[PDB]
Formats: structure tokens, sequence, C-alpha cells
């Protein structure tokens, strides 16, 4: 109790120890200074309930209410516009993130997608490509995909051996490019139910709370229009101009672990 393991982008881990009654501002402010994080306001740090299950760390109140005490380091806001961050470093962890949001499952992409930001992937992790020392089978180091082929590998290498004085930044942008316009790019889902009884996901990111049923999304609420975002016991609302769309959450940690994240967004993205 105390002992911080806090798992990086970049798949390292940092350890430190806290003082039993420390909040999580206690916690971030190390993880920041360890970095020397020059956008740190992009990041934030999550505990895992489960595998597939992640509630953010709350700054303000005590680590031990909230959780081993186990974290990850990981984007929190995903920028629209990842070309117009000041710093490559930041545009460096935003991809290693999408990584891990596309080996997940996360942010889903056809095959060619996933070759072409693959490529970028590649080129940036090891630079141009180079016949005599990296040969034919030099891919499957990487987790390019939730299900990794070798016909994706192929793709991926066939697009590699085509790139000439693309740096790790360059590369960077080039996936960010593509990334940024997929439909998933940056997008936090909660299971929900609507008042009817009917499951659905919603989802939560920059532009405002989206709505699915399916993988099919059926309505989106732009931060701008919410007046209000509220939530009480396992019910979530949101005023919109004048009217409250309220929905069903499976537990009260969840309605409010959904409010919690829709004020940080709402907030963030003014």
């Amino acid at each position: 109790q105390g002992h911080c393991k806090v798992s990086l982008l970049d798949d390292t881990v940092y350890e430190c120890v806290v003082e039993k009654h420390a909040k999580g501002q206690d916690l971030l402010k190390r993880v920041c200074e360890h970095l020397n994080l020059l956008e740190e306001d992009y990041f934030g740090l999550a505990i895992w309930d489960n595998a597939t299950s992640k509630t953010w760390l709350d700054s303000a109140k005590e680590i031990k209410k909230q959780v081993p005490w186990n974290f990850t380091f990981n984007v929190k806001f995903y920028p629209p516009d990842p070309a117009q961050l000041t710093e490559d470093i930041t545009r460096y962890y935003l991809c290693l993130q999408l990584r891990q949001d596309i080996v997940a499952g996360r942010l889903p992409c056809s095959f060619a997608t996933l070759a072409l930001l693959g490529s970028y992937t590649i080129q940036s992790e090891l630079g141009d490509y180079d016949p005599e020392l990296h040969g034919v089978d030099y891919v499957s180091d990487f987790k390019l995909a939730p299900n990794q082929t070798k016909e994706l590998e192929e793709k991926v290498m066939e697009l590699h051996k085509s790139y000439r004085s693309m740096t790790p930044a360059q590369a960077d942008l080039e996936f960010l490019e593509n990334a940024k316009k997929l439909s998933m790019y940056g997008v936090d889902l909660h299971k929900a139910k609507d008042l009817e009884g009917v499951d659905i996901i919603l989802g939560v990111c920059s532009s405002g709370l989206l709505v699915y049923k399916d993988k099919l999304r059926i309505n989106r609420f732009p931060w701008p229009k919410v007046l209000k975002i509220s939530y009480k016991r396992s019910s979530f609302f949101i005023k919109i101009r004048e009217s409250t769309i309220g929905f069903k959450l499976p537990s009260y940690r969840a309605a409010k672990k959904l409010w919690k994240v829709c004020v940080e967004h709402h907030t963030f993205f003014r």
C-alpha cells in the first residue's frame, strides 16, 4: 500500500512510493516530473477494474479509496488536430496510445488502414527500410493489429520499403493525419441502456457525447449544445438546448464515472 507501479506508453514501468493518505495529484505530480512532460494536460493515470474496464484516477480524492496500486499512463484527451500540438514528443505518445487502442480493438480499422498506419509505426520505430540489416521478416516484433497476419505484415513491409527521408516525427504526423479521421478516434465507450431498456453504448470524445446502437452511431450531443451533465444513483442525465436525455447505467459507480469524464471533456474542449 503506497507502492505505485505505473505502466508508461512505451511499455516501461515507473515505480514510486507515495504517502498512505496521498491523493491522485500527488502521484500524477511524480509521473509528470519523471517524464519531463511538456503538454501534460492531455494525459491521465487510469486504474483497471478488469482487463477491459478502466476508471481515471481522481486527482483530488485519496488514492487508497480508488484502488494492488497499479496504474497506466494514457492519453485522456485526444486532440482533434494532432498537428497543432506544440511538441513532437506529445505526438509520439499519442501514437503509442493509438497503437494500444488499435491492438485492443478500441479503434477499429480496415485491413488497408491497419497496413497504412502500421507502415508509419514501422518507419518511426526502425527508420528507412534497410535491405541488408532488416531483410524480409522484421515486423513481427511490433503489435500492429488485434490479429496480426502474415498478409498484413507483408503489406506493411511493402509500404515501408516505399518510404525515404521520413524522420520519426514526420512518420508520426502521417500516422496521426490518418488516425484522426477514423470514426472511433479518441472515443471512450460506456455501456448503458435507454429508458425503454434498450442496450446502447455512450461514447465520450472531443466533439460531444455520442450514442451507439451496435457499432452504429445514432446520436451526437456536441458540447456547445450541452447545458448540464449530472448523475444520480445509476441514472445519468444530459440537458441540452430544452430537454434532458437520461440513460440507465449498470451501477452508481458507472454513472458517476461517466458523468466525471463528460464534465472533464466538456471543460477541456470548451
